[PDB]
């Protein structure tokens, strides 16, 4: 931190105590939030922000540099060949991927499978030239369980069939049971603390994204209140994905009129990739990608078995 203009040993202390230990967090901060820190004046705040941006080289980029930025995105395999294909390789870091669908479609299964897959080095696809082995080493997951359906048994079973050690997945997966939207949002905001404590959080799961909000703000005469809170939550998730180069996955429920993911416009805008998971015959499932910034809408057929997600 003292590498930053105006920042001395004392100011560096104030910053770390305030939660600002990374150059990127400072470069992307507002004069206000920094001035909210005791002895940090407006000029000092503005000076260190500009300095952090410079050190992080956050200016105009063009040509090959645009490809290099895109190469810092790594992807997590879903264990499904067709789904990985529709995803353009796998679940993308630096983005929010939403899986919506009717009950029993497999949303929670995909979340569990992702926590397991994170522990298989060969399931993280990346360009070694842009992403070092160290950046994805000792990856850990955060599972914000809003519906109380996290199941250690399922983790162990999926791990076993993948040839991975179940206990290792549990040891490297943080689960936070949220009973309402306030806890849900706070847990998400506190993931930064886990990072600061030395945990390489590379996967963040929110299951479910909207169930709490939908139950707390029912009156359609309070919908604005809900969309605002939902918007702040989504903003935290997106920034989280970018600053810590991790994949963020969220599940969403559906309502009639055929079906549409709930959460309104804000969720639609904030989500990067949007899927509708449908049920086929027996254990067959169809993941339909209907929105993304660079991939064509497409369908991926897969199955949910005792082994987890397969095909
Ligand atoms: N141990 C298992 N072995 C085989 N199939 C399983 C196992 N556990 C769950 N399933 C399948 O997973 C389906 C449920 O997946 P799940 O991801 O929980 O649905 P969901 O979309 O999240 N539904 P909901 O929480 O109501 O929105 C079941 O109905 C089972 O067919
Ligand atoms: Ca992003
Ligand atoms: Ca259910
Ligand atoms: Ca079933
Ligand atoms: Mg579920
Ligand atoms: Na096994």
């Amino acid at each position: 931190l003292t590498d930053l203009p105006g920042v001395g040993p004392s100011t560096a202390e104030k910053l770390v105590e305030a939660g600002y230990i990374d150059f990127m967090k400072i470069a992307t901060a507002t004069v206000g939030e920094l001035t909210d820190i005791e002895g940090i004046s407006e000029k000092a705040a503005a000076k260190m922000i500009m300095g952090a941006r410079d050190l992080c080289d956050l200016g105009f980029k063009s040509g090959i540099d645009l490809l290099k930025q895109r190469s810092t995105v790594w992807k997590l395999s879903t264990s499904s060949s067709e789904l990985d294909s529709v995803l353009g390789g796998g679940l993308e870091s630096q983005s929010v991927t939403e899986f919506a669908g009717v009950f029993g479609s497999g949303k929670t299964q995909i979340m569990h499978q992702s926590c397991v897959n994170l522990q298989n080095p060969e399931f993280l696809f990346y360009d070694e030239e842009a992403v070092s082995k160290g950046e994805v080493a000792q990856p850990k997951a955060v599972y914000i369980d809003t519906e109380g359906t996290f199941r250690p048994e399922r983790i162990m079973q999926m791990a076993e069939h993948a040839g991975i050690d179940g206990q290792t997945v549990l040891d490297n997966t943080f689960v936070a049971r949220a009973y309402n939207s306030d806890m849900q949002m706070l847990f998400a905001e506190k993931i930064e603390d886990l990072i600061q404590e030395g945990n390489n959080i590379k996967l963040v799961v929110i299951d479910s994204l909207t169930s709490t909000f939908r139950n707390e703000y029912t009156g359609r005469g309070k919908l604005a209140e809900r969309q605002q809170k939902l918007g702040r939550h989504m903003a935290t998730l997106n920034k989280l994905a970018d600053l810590f180069n991790c994949v963020v996955l969220v599940t969403n429920q559906v309502s009639a009129k055929a079906e549409q993911a709930i959460g309104g416009h804000i969720v639609g805008h904030a989500a990067t990739f949007r899927f509708f998971v449908r049920k086929g015959k027996g254990d067959k499932r169809v993941a339909k990608l209907y929105d993304s910034p660079h991939l064509p809408d497409a369908e991926a057929i897969f199955r949910i078995t005792e082994k987890g997600i397969q095909d």
